[PDB]
């Protein structure tokens, strides 16, 4: 739920 979320990919932002 709060785990295995797409946001981690967000963490790399554009760079």
């Amino acid at each position: 739920k709060n785990v295995k979320s797409k946001i981690g990919s967000t963490e790399n932002l554009k760079h």
